[PDB]
């Protein structure tokens, strides 16, 4: 019976998986390590090193008594019955699988670290979001440990996890299932029991799915790109909206009705952004081309096609509606994380659409209630140069200083804030005419038309 | 108020759309009228012209009641207080749009005809399950009518069919939605408050979508699309498990876990049918090349050629796993129609399957319990030849007949009664030996196995 | 060479199917043996030559056809390198790597057009850290080869020139076998295998060691026209 949880990754994944599992299970000790010792810190700090709601409630009610944050990793590893490895898997940049495959590395190393310092039997369990052949290279590392001194008995395990960042605990309280794959054989099914006896401290029985490994990772790898896949069509339905005078908000609340479809996850968008879905679909196209089915490859790779053309077509359209020029205009940005209630910025559809405006040599204002300012500039500057964001990007902590003297609102993420603003006021003390484009379809069309603005949205036709 | 319904078009839309406002409509009289005489004289008839689950009961229910099946067009047009246009808009195989684009021929001599026996105020409703500019050409012709001879007061409205066949009895009693579209004008809105009218009998007002005409039309167009491309992305899907040693049921099983993505529709097969899948996606693909973005037709042109390639590869895996020879091969096939619980072939996977076999000169026994044997041999000829088909093909009332002394067993629509056919007598009046081959995955795979078959199923690994 | 991806994705020996397709002395047993790819300064030159000769007497059938030669040996050092890489979980990232011969054949120091050196630019080009021995190689030869395919940068990072097997081998992730050099035949490869990392992964490219004795020793261990289960 599993008492001693240990988990190697202080990220959006081990950090509110942790919290959860301590939270619920008082008589489990939860340590949570990291390579990261500042990151460490920040965990056993006041200010938590991410923003979720509920985050901090859940952690200081539990740090110091079953709930844990350390920087050793190798006396965790020593006193742990059970071990979560939930590190980065950062694609390629070189090499086979460039710009599509996960660099197993950071795995391997955790996994030769675990080797070196378990002492005993443990149960490792691989736990992200985008698991692709991850658990196999553990479990390699692994076994030859084990035949090479049997004293350490190791069974791997798949759980990868289902969280959504912004409502993650929420899910992980409540959620619509749990999926633990291990190996079919003595030792397999008993840790898989007793992984699953850990969650059955608060999951039902029946929403506890168990399988074999590659099944579980399988099954994550294709639930992430179906999602991807909804966003994508409600999108590309999007444009059909636009050019023949449909409301996509209508097109799919009408879709939604079909009980077979299902309503949910059919929000247009300037695009789907997340360290999860592009990595994912991405890894999915690779395994199809690794397995020759090019077939299967084109059709998922068209999620991503049209993720790139929905973001391009919609910075075009703010350039474009703004007589091609928007050269030393201030535009103000509503918006910077890829979603609300964050503040990860992780492959966020603001970047891209910032840096085309950047290339229009724009002066941008960007607010956002939760992206720190040093990690907007450092994405930015990725993409550009630190000198492209010296001259152009300007940060501010209030909405309406960034909108002042602006020419435009371009609206990124659908932080519930902006639709609270006083846009009538906000209208007064902008440039005129003002503009105003909602990537995120949260603002009322027909208002802001009645104050003034020039007023876009996608999904509505622009006229 | 209406009393007086005619529904021009009495087939699997017309016919059990009007049988069910019959049925729920005391006080409204419901006439279908058809060009096609002899198919009106079924309908009058012990033997109606299509199967249906529970159809025949409701008929026979009101057949002469208040329902009727008439071949007199004028006289039931004439005095009509609202008018069904349910025929067929045959894809064009010629000229623009050619294979992709539906002909209105049809659609339009119908509302000509409505114009000169209207003889008064009338509404008009275009019903259809892929209404695409159908309802815009039934008013240009109208409206022009009533510009003529202002007697004639025409509104025209939308309101796309959403039953599924094999359950449609089911659906038209207790639809998920029910979209009506019309012209935004005191007349129009009237007119669609006297067709929402109807519905409320037995419909609860909730489940009533009311918007402008072309919203109606492209929801229902996009609805289609998003049902299609479920069952592409699991069919994709099945090829990454037999290739990797995956199962497509439990890959379906733990993604439809997901509420945002929904459970229904991830039934795996040899690839979708009916008139409606195919003739809706690449009538959304024309739709968008009109508009000038490929990056969107393209996009949706994937779900049809993950289609075209879930059918060829059957097809190919079956004769590759005969030892690329079928040549004088007895095969039976099991199931014609595109799903169960229905007689329709429209489009159904079994006609392409068939013919690639045929092409390898194989002997296919072919049994279906509802498919008429005209039907089939008709289908058949139509895309080899009559020549062929005399030589190759055999139509059995039996399943055992069909499989006695085959090689063979392919299983292509998921009747229930294939499921309990005693396949020990089966296996033993078979070819030694016997290999079986699942494209509907209703089958026992372990229990086939069992029994001594060669067996195979779609989204099994084959070993 | 063509036929041993045959063997490797239908479970046949290539060693075997060469032993009994060299037994019709119409085709003769010599120059039947696999290998990660033909080196020199004479074959590939030769045949782009023929090819160059068919192609200005207007005879591209002909060039077309010798041209296949040349495109063969390409591919098979194409794949070997992939598949050490897709079997190391397509990540060498900072992995050691040691790499067992450079000249283009045994018993000479000629480097000329070797196929260990566009095997180990596959490999630097994936950010491994490789080790190199050979019996004879200059080790001032080799580090001027592989900077002149990458840069002198790449190979100060990436490459270490070793004077004995077992110090190329220590600490390594991976043995890549790139010449036949009788040599390495008789090393320890239970001392080597120890004083890897483990698991420890072995690519034979030229077909000298014995597979059933690697795998005893507990090696993830690979030959070309061996498939690898
Ligand atoms: O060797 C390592 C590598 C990484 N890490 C730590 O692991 C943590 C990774 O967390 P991140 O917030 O970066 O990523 P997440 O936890 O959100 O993971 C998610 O996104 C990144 C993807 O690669 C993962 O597959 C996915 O689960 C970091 O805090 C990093 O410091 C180690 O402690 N050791
Ligand atoms: O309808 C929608 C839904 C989502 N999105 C966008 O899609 C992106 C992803 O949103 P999610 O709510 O899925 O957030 P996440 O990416 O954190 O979660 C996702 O990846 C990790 C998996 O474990 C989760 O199950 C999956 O939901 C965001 O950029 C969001 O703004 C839309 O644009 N429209
Ligand atoms: O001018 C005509 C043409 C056709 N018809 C009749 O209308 C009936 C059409 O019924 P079908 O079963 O062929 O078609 P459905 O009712 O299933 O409609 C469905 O498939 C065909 C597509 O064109 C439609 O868009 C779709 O709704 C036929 O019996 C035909 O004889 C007319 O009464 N008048
Ligand atoms: O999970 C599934 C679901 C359906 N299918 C296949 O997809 C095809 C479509 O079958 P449906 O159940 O959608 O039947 P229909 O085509 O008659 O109905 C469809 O078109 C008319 C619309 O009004 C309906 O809403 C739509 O479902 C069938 O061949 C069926 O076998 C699958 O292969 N897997
Ligand atoms: O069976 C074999 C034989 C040779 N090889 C490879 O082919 C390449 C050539 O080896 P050789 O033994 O032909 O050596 P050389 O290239 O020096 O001689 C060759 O070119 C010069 C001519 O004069 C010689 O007659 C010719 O043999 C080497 O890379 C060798 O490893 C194989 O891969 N398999």
């Amino acid at each position: 019976k599993v008492s001693k949880v240990v988990c190697v990754g202080a990220g959006y994944v081990g950090g509110p998986t942790c919290a959860m599992i301590a939270h619920k299970c008082p008589h489990i000790t939860v340590t949570v390590v990291d390579m990261n010792t500042a990151k460490i810190a920040e965990w056993n700090s006041d200010k938590l090193p991410i923003y979720e709601p509920g985050l901090d409630e859940i952690v200081f009610a539990a740090r110091g008594r079953n709930l844990f944050f350390s920087s050793d990793i190798p006396k965790a590893i020593a006193e742990a019955d059970l071990i979560f490895i939930s590190v980065n898997t950062p694609t390629k940049m070189y090499g086979r699988g460039k710009g599509m495959a996960p660099d197993l590395k950071y795995v391997e190393s955790v996994s030769r670290t675990i080797a070196q310092y378990a002492g005993g039997p443990k149960i490792v369990v691989e736990k992200s979001t985008v698991p692709v052949k991850a658990a196999e290279s553990i479990g390699c590392i692994l076994r030859e440990a084990q035949k090479n001194n049997e004293n350490l008995k190791f069974q791997v395990l798949s759980n990868p996890e289902f969280l959504a960042e912004g409502t993650a605990m929420k899910d992980l309280a409540n959620p619509d299932r749990v999926l633990i794959g291990g190996e079919s054989s003595p030792e397999g099914l008993q840790a898989v029991a007793e992984l699953v006896r850990i969650y059955e401290n608060w999951v039902p029985r029946n929403r506890i799915i168990t399988t074999n490994t590659w099944s579980s990772e399988l099954s994550k790898l294709v639930a992430n790109a179906f999602l991807a896949q909804r966003i994508s069509s409600i999108n590309s339905i999007s444009a059909v909206c636009e050019a023949t005078g449909a409301e996509i908000s209508e097109v799919a609340h009408a879709v939604g009705y079909d009980t077979r479809i299902g309503s949910k996850f059919l929000q247009a968008s300037v695009g789907f952004g997340g360290s999860c879905f592009q990595k994912d679909v991405l890894s999915l196209v690779y395994l199809c081309e690794s397995l020759n089915l090019p077939q299967v490859a084109d059709y998922w790779q068209g999620v991503i096609n049209i993720n790139n053309w929905q973001r391009r077509r919609f910075a075009d359209k703010i350039i474009a509606e703004l007589f091609n020029t928007v050269t030393d205009k201030k535009i103000a940005i509503f918006g910077f994380a890829f979603k609300k209630n964050t503040g990860d910025t992780r492959e966020s559809s603001a970047i891209h659409v910032i840096k085309h405006l950047m290339e229009e040599h724009a002066k941008l204002s960007v607010y956002d209630p939760k992206v720190q300012k040093s990690q907007m500039l450092n994405d930015l500057a990725s993409v550009t140069s630190a000198q492209d964001v010296e001259r152009l990007i300007t940060v501010e902590s209030d909405p309406y200083a960034a909108a002042r003297g602006a020419h435009a609102i371009v609206v990124l993420t659908e932080w519930d804030e902006f639709v609270e603003l006083n846009y009538s006021q906000i209208h007064n003390d902008m440039q005129h005419p003002a503009a105003i484009f909602d990537g995120r379809l949260i603002l009322d069309q027909k208002a802001l038309r009645e104050i003034g603005f020039r007023t876009f949205a996608i999904g509505t036709s622009p006229d």
